[PDB]
């Protein structure tokens, strides 16, 4: 019933731009709902939030146990919905996992391949890794012009860091949205809305920002990553 | 244009997975419906769906979306066979292009059914003229290279438009585009008899014959994941100007 | 408050002969009458509910000049009569054209399970001062038949169509009701005509139960076909 | 196998309410007996006499319809001009009848004849065998209205006087009907209007007169016709 492929996808499109994480963890879902079973017994959710993941999950799925992970519980049965808090890499992970999930999240990790040590442990054979992140030009206009921001992955490091760790792969996915804004200032706008983010440091960046000036708009990067995986066999 | 906290955007996806083969058109029409939910008001009073066919596409917009009254068409009147009798959907059977189009309307969905349209100009005219003022024009189709393996070796196939194309036919019809966008999927099958069992099991479709030089002909879309298939959909959500 | 027409009331009654097989054909013919006093000679637009086998469209056709005619019909294979625009299926199902100068049907709205509401439908797709004119059947319409073997159908009459018609919201210009019995020669000749038309000891008990509708001239078969010229106020 | 072409004896009532036009009474009621000779007589006919063909709406429509070879007129005046139009003006009750007629067809005249059995007599030798005698008239109640508030008015006949004198002339009737229709006018000045439109001190009272056939419709004037479709033995 299974087949292998490949696609590309482009388009130009208009969006609420205060809207663009929760729209992640939709597509997330969705990708959730195409390869997992309806019904689950035991999930982990890494860097949950302000919980738009795990209502979208727990409205699309029916799970008995959940275990929340963050370093804040800002997501404000009960007994079935438990409270892991810390840094995740401190943690000891619940074992004998259906899932772990996680979302917007994973590139905040200092080393990745330790922590995919722990996902293999704790998981059932042929337990469910899933998870969205963003690769290297994930709002890399503002790594250029202040000098912030991570260092991502890219899908090929991915692939053989899940492959050196025993998952199989089943969805490896990539994308690049550029948000066109009308002047710098709505750029800062927006990062301070959605929470991302001298008086000469302001208008020297309004100034630089016309390197990223396109006849639609100043534009604004996001590259997220997204990826189902199995254990094992 | 000129309206606030919305923002223009370009994207751009690619990566590799696993599909239930049978699923394709599934796939589109909840691509297309999960369109519908970002652009569209949950209540509309008055839509069109134009090849309703099996009826997935429909499925999926009556339980998103509070439709005061649903007028269905298609080419054959035993398409209401998949259908129960609602008092809030009306009918219209026939080919399209000969229809009068029902009048005020919302919004005028299609799910994969305009690559079929001989006059795609003049079928524009007549949504322009039956939505209401900013009303919704949202339709999933077919691009150029839609199944270009069955185009090559069977030298049958589709005239089917590109972006620009619907670009330039909507914008001189009247129409603002919201959302215009297309993918490629290659499907890699096992083997070629593995391509034709897809094509008849999802309804799209000589022997032995001609059925194993067509087995060596399609060597030339072998890929180390197996022999490929292509679909080409164009999404697009778009509004009366 | 019209300054030439006139408030009316007829009754009429006599004795005749008919050939048996025309009665459809004759009911359309009093109907395309009526349609010549009351309508004008042009009209754009026209939807016909019912065409059958066509006998009132070819006179409708015949008498009227008509730019865009509209004809519906249950089964498709009734265009194999013909050759217009063709709206094939249950016309209560169906999306009625628009801004329409007349609807027509004959003999066919006595097979509406719903006829309140598809007046509706009469009353939005007709323009101002629309035309609605249609012949139906009343009560006692076959009561030989349906005496005999209890089936038929349930018919309204003259006050519960001017009931609907008012409630709707049209006005009336022509309503009427005749009654019609014809005298067959034997109660086998009644079968025979009612197959003609399209509507063991069974039979012999048929032709038994019969002579309770003997009469001088012969065996008694009922029409009672309804008569109307609505329009929409 | 067989085609089917059938007479059979039928008895019919019909009853209703309508709107007209009131000046248009007499083409209607030509109208009406123009059906009944379409529903009867065959559309080629050799010879033709009408009585009392007056201002010619009748005549109009007989030509129109059936395909006549001579065509003989009559009235007390006269109102194409082809070689095959005869008139025979002054009192029929006077004049010799053109024999070997395949029809003899008058309306709303034979009213004013002072010997009818007389005239059935003529009637009688001039057509063929089984030529046709339809005519149309009208009945006691025609006019009752001014018959009774002027005391003057035309003795009419029955439809049992006809029946019995057809009978005794040597005539047999495939058609004998009756109709009472009341017009209901605003006022009875449209009614003496009408009654100077169509050919037809004290006037206070006249009008207060009137009263007693004041409906809640208007003030009724009543007409009654009588159609019959005739052939000879
Ligand atoms: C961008 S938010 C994601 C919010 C959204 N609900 C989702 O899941 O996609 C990423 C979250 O990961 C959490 N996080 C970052 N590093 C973490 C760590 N080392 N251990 C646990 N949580 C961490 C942060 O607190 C932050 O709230
Ligand atoms: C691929 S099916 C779509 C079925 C289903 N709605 C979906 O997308 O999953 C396309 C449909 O378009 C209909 N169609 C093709 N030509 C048409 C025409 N000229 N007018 C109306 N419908 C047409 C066909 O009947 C067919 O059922
Ligand atoms: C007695 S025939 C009339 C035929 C004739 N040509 C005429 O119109 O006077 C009635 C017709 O109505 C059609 N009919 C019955 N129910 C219908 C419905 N619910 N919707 C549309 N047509 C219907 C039947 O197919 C049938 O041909
Ligand atoms: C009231 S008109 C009806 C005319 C109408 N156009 C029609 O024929 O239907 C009857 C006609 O009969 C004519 N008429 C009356 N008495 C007649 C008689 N004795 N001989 C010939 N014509 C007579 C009258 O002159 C009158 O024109």
């Amino acid at each position: 019933n299974l087949v292998a492929q490949r696609f590309a996808k482009a388009g130009q499109s208009y969006s609420k731009h205060a809207i663009v994480q929760k729209q992640i963890c939709q597509n997330l879902t969705n990708l959730l709902k195409q390869f997992c079973p309806s019904a689950m017994s035991r999930v982990f959710e890494i860097g949950c939030g302000s919980g738009n993941l795990t209502r979208l999950l727990v409205e699309s799925f029916q799970i008995e146990n959940l275990v929340l992970n963050d370093l804040y519980a800002e997501v404000q049965h009960e007994e079935h919905v438990k409270w892991l808090i810390g840094d995740v890499e401190t943690l000891e992970f619940p074992q004998q996992l259906d899932m772990i999930v996680s979302g917007s999240a994973l590139q905040w990790m200092q080393d990745l391949p330790r922590l995919l040590q722990h996902c293999y442990a704790a998981l059932n054979e042929q337990g469910w890794l899933c998870f969205s992140t963003f690769g290297p030009k994930n709002l890399i206009e503002i790594k250029e012009l202040t000098g912030q921001g991570l260092n991502y992955w890219n899908l090929e490091n991915w692939n053989s860091a899940l492959t050196q760790a025993g998952f199989e792969i089943l969805h490896l996915a990539q994308s690049e949205t550029q948000l066109y804004f009308d002047s710098p200032k709505a750029v800062l706008q927006h990062l301070k809305a959605t929470g991302v983010t001298t008086k000469q440091s302001l208008q020297q960046f309004y100034q630089d920002y016309d390197r990223f000036k396109h006849t639609e708009g100043y534009s604004l990067t996001y590259h997220p990553i997204y990826c189902i995986a199995r254990r094992m066999k």
